[PDB]
């Protein structure tokens, strides 16, 4: 049934996973049905069978505890073997990558150098999975959000999504909104002038039926009809004036007096690390979903290393 | 027989064990019972099978390859997965925890702040195993200490044990006292005035008929009654001047001059690391137990994984 | 077959790997041959069976990519387990070294201070591999060095095997020349005269009929009649005057106009890291070793493990 599902066709299959603009509404509708099996394997064995025989190493050039245990667990719960390696920014990265492809059958790459997929692209004779490059995609990252809200909440028709925070430099919310392309949902965005959304990606979400309300206040309304607020990180150096920055999280911070305006069932997400725009009085919360993405993270690598490395 | 045992009640099983106060003689009796299995499954087959399908997260924020290491070839040599993270203390520790709950069975927590048992207690869903809380308490350090002595010399009634050195900030001594509660020993303890036991652990050992001498000086006499020397690190900052440190540990520093005031069967023990108080020229000598403590440790840990993880 | 061969008689067996002088040439003939059946088990079967129940504990004191995760991968192939350490030169080495033997059945080693060996050989009670002793020898790097020339060109009688660059502080050149002792080659040493070889390994050579030509300028001539060309790297701080270091470079960097005199068939390879002295232009002609090189080490690698752990 899942050997089954894991003997498909998929464009993750010995591919390179580098963009969200790289797999089709099948593709990610594969995965996360693999990922629902391999929460069940894991559930009753731990240690499944599925890579036994593999390698993976990871290559962080910067750390990200979150991201890196993530691929090592979920590699060693396939039953594969990983080499976790830290290094900083003196040898070239396609040196590296070439170094280690003649030791594993997979490389996850993170590195402050958005070029780094081309790097990998024209240099390495391994898949690489792109585990975050200069901040500008962090695929995975997309893949188990999305996974977060269909788990969640069900079916994707009628949700109201609401943004918060910094929009701009929130490139996980851009890889999210490509992928809702295919869903009947609306956005709203709640942000200051100076961190909106890019124009493309408005553009984006308008061309997609989807554009709701824009707003630089979190308002009852608006959060009366969230069904998923995905707040992001909003740090000092986005504002010049210290005033203005304090003025942004105190409007955006999800606290309890917050959340009374939210509905009963809104799920609260962020990828994290966060600063103070969730207050830790809500973590404990049913709907604070957060520390959940984490497991379904969990899930969708081990479904990803399975379809890349079969 | 090892599956046996393993099948029996135990307050570790599922548990944190973040301090010695929380087990009992038996519970203590039935983990060295299991370590001895440990250490005949280890040396017939090298990796065993007790805990296939199990992750073990080691998470120090401080390193000590000592504790690290042993755990982590005690996780797999159960058969088990280990996941070792390195970091420092923006992200809080609650925040690292729930992460990384989610990917494995169980945490090693190492950190520099004594109340970290506490955030853990608070809000981490797995069980967690205190490697060091400020220096506070090491419970698994406490553990092969004992069973170090249990090994080396036999039934715990008729010893004299000696602790010498910085006895106030030395707390593995401190938690070493509270687990021979259960037994009848005498103890010496040298140490300068400025760093004896603290008043509470000293009644502790008063009120179970177990304090026989105290000096400040290491002599000939406290020697030649010693079963087991457990030394404790002087380190310079624990003295205002520089002559009195020298002097003393002149006159503590464990050498061939000071053994031949020993017995035959005295079992030198140090928690390690040392500086110089114990002299390299006895690491040879049969007495020198400290370095066969970590090869106990090693089944100690195996035991106690085993047992919070089922 | 492989079992048969492993179950032969060999000095890796329980031995320190410190030095290639301790191995004779059927030592590393029969290392060679069990490295081409481990690239057979693995190029069917991923991870193997030959050291289930191992424990490599592999202990860098300065990091080196390739090397450390060389041996993990390799380990991990056997099918051992490996734990990781990262340190830097306070407790000394002979008590790490001795805190993890009672954890691993066997370290690698590297360290800065080349009398590591003499304390690994003076305290350590499992074998060592010595990783790189401040940078006097690595022995298996010469190893997986003889063996990619081997590879690559079959039968040793004949070959024509050119030096370049740094050949005073350029020590794998010295380790090879050792083991190339057995083989009917000529060498060639390109090299300012302020970077020839030590006399003694010079003196190794002509001894062995060997010497064929030394020369400050990589000539056509020279490049016509290599059929390996090993290139070292060439650091500024070797130079007293700048222009000299850069004039050297130039002269040495093997790009295309350099390869065109050499030919079709000679083997480039480099110890690496490189700064410039092969341009990336070059990286994928079919001469172009380097990167093969290190798969050539992971199944040698295998070998040895195998051998010194049976």
């Amino acid at each position: 049934p899942l050997q089954e599902m894991l003997a498909a066709p998929s464009s993750f299959k010995k591919s390179h996973v580098l963009s969200v603009t790289q797999f089709t509404r099948a593709d990610l509708h594969l995965l996360f049905q693999i990922a629902q099996e391999m929460r069940l394997g894991v559930q009753r064995e731990g240690v499944l069978d599925i890579l036994r025989g593999k390698v993976l190493c990871t290559l962080f050039y910067e750390p990200s505890t979150r991201t890196s245990a993530s691929f090592d667990a979920a590699m060693q719960r396939l039953g594969g073997r990983t080499i976790p390696i830290q290094t900083s920014t003196g040898e070239t990265l396609q040196d590296t990558l070439r170094t280690l492809a003649n030791y594993s059958d997979a490389i996850v790459l993170r590195h402050p150098d958005e070029k780094c997929v081309d790097v990998a692209k024209k240099y390495c004779p391994v898949p690489v999975i792109n585990g975050g490059n200069g901040s500008k995609e962090h695929p995975t990252q997309a893949f188990l959000d999305l996974f977060t809200i269909r788990e969640e909440l069900g079916t994707m028709q009628g949700l109201t999504i609401t943004f918060v925070g910094d929009l701009l430099y929130g490139r996980p919310v851009h890889s999210l909104v490509y992928l809702l392309r295919h869903y009947q949902v609306k956005v709203q965005l709640v942000s200051p002038k100076a961190l909106r959304l890019p124009p493309a990606v408005r553009q984006q979400l308008v061309d997609a039926g989807q554009l709701l309300c824009e707003s630089e206040a979190l308002t009852p309304e608006i959060l009366g009809r969230t069904d998923v607020l995905y707040c992001t990180r909003v740090q000092k150096e986005r504002f010049p004036s210290l005033a203005e920055f304090e003025a942004v999280k105190d409007s955006y911070r999800i606290d309890y007096s917050t959340l009374k305006y939210a509905k009963p069932t809104t799920v609260v997400m962020h990828p994290l690390p966060r600063n103070e725009e969730v207050a830790e009085e809500v973590d404990f919360d049913q709907r604070a979903a957060y520390f959940r993405q984490m497991r379904y993270g969990l899930y969708c690598r081990m479904a990803l290393l399975a379809l890349v490395m079969s």
